[PDB]
């Protein structure tokens, strides 16, 4: 049968197929190549993807996301304790393991993380089946390089629940190296800088005669694009209060509409220098109309951009590497399109240029698809 490739990300998932000697990254039913990793349990309906994400605003306790943060971990791990305090849906202690609790038709229902991740995998599988017009039973699925045996096994178990045999788990850095087609011959040391919507990961990947090994990993589990948007929102919430004596945080619907326009404005400022953020009647009788420059966008976030170099220093130190030992810097995740990010990395690497695909959110799924093709021969 076919083997598909899935990037099971913290904030999103992406599915690729390898067919007629090319990788195709598939669109979801709404025409996007990225599906938000969200599942909602409201009014006796289950939704998966953007339709679930949209329920988060009015149904924050029934809308599950960021499950990758919980999968294969223990309820008392410091990281899960921190996540229970950040996440608005109920996380309960099932015999030492975090489980998700929600209501379906008012009934208390508990899920393992791998059961919610299975629902994201199910949807990616259905996109692949309808595209290939065949059943799909096998997949390459990616995980972070720092995932331990229980986190990898819990991801495999997610596959099994979704009716997917996970024939191979590969780390996200390896998947990126496969996508960018880094020469497998002789020896290459690669810094993989992966700045996503929710998380930052950096790995030293060494490629030696077609053998891939991650020598060191570090990161910041709570640093990504969504933080850069929150810094902009904070700024404009302050200004709108100053100007109109309206605190937009008093209206959940206003904050949702602002967040959407702020995300687009940030994307615009990776290409242009100045952009308009506009919402008619952000509340009744009050338009939101503001300009954001690249310079102000950077000023609002410069300490977070700069923070990304602390994990870079840690992996160089952990692997007893000097900046020079790094042969190529590869960038993954849409957040790496921010010019200032590219600039800061370059100057850290004493002038060296980094490589950024042009679909950096799809590189990991692309690599997983390539791995599927490699396995099929
Ligand atoms: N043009 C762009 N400039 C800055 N950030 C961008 C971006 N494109 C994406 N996807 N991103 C962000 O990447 C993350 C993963 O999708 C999200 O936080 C996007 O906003």
């Amino acid at each position: 049968g076919p083997v598909i490739g899935i990037d099971l990300g913290t904030t999103y998932s992406c599915v690729g197929v390898f067919k007629n000697g090319r990788v195709e990254i598939l669109n979801n039913e709404l025409g996007n190549r990225i599906t938000p990793s969200y599942v909602s349990f409201v009014d006796g309906e289950r939704k998966v993807g953007e339709a679930a994400k949209l329920e988060a605003t009015l149904h924050p306790t029934q809308t599950v996301f960021d499950v990758k943060r919980l999968i294969g971990r223990k309820f008392d791990d410091q990281e899960v304790v921190k996540d229970r305090s950040l996440l608005p849906y109920e996380i309960v202690n099932n015999q030492g393991k975090p489980n998700i609790k929600v209501q379906i038709k008012d009934k208390d229902t508990t899920f393992a993380p791998e059961q919610i991740s299975a629902m994201v995998l199910e949807k990616m599988k259905e996109i692949a089946q309808s595209f290939l017009g065949k059943p799909v039973k096998n997949a390459v699925v990616t995980v972070p390089a720092y995932f331990n045996d229980a986190q990898r096994q819990a991801t495999k178990d997610a596959g099994t629940i979704a009716g997917l045999n996970i024939v191979r788990i590969i780390n996200e850095p390896t998947a990126a190296a496969l996508a960018y087609g880094l020469d497998k011959k002789e020896e290459t040391s690669i810094l993989v800088y992966d700045l996503g919507g929710g998380t930052f990961d950096v790995s030293i990947l060494v490629i030696d005669n077609g053998v891939f090994e991650v020598y060191a990993t570090a990161g910041n589990t709570h640093l990504g694009g969504e933080d850069f948007d929150q810094r902009v929102m904070d700024y404009f919430i302050k200004m709108f209060k100053k100007k109109n004596n309206i605190d937009l945080r008093t209206d959940k619907r206003a904050i949702q509409k602002l967040r959407k326009e702020v995300e687009i404005a940030k994307r615009n400022l990776s290409v242009v220098h100045s952009t308009q953020i506009e919402i008619e009647d952000i509340v009744e009788g009050h338009n939101f109309s503001e300009t954001l420059t690249r310079a102000k966008f950077e000023e609002l976030n410069d300490d977070l951009f700069r923070e990304t170099l602390e994990p870079v220093k840690k992996v160089l130190d952990d692997a007893k590497y000097e900046k020079s030992k790094i042969d190529e810097i590869v960038l993954v995740g849409g957040s790496t399109r921010i010019p200032k990010i590219q600039q800061i990395i370059k100057e850290f690497f004493n002038g060296k240029e980094p490589n950024r695909g042009i679909n950096p959110d799809e590189a990991v799924a692309y690599g997983a698809a390539i791995q599927a093709g490699i396995i099929l021969g």
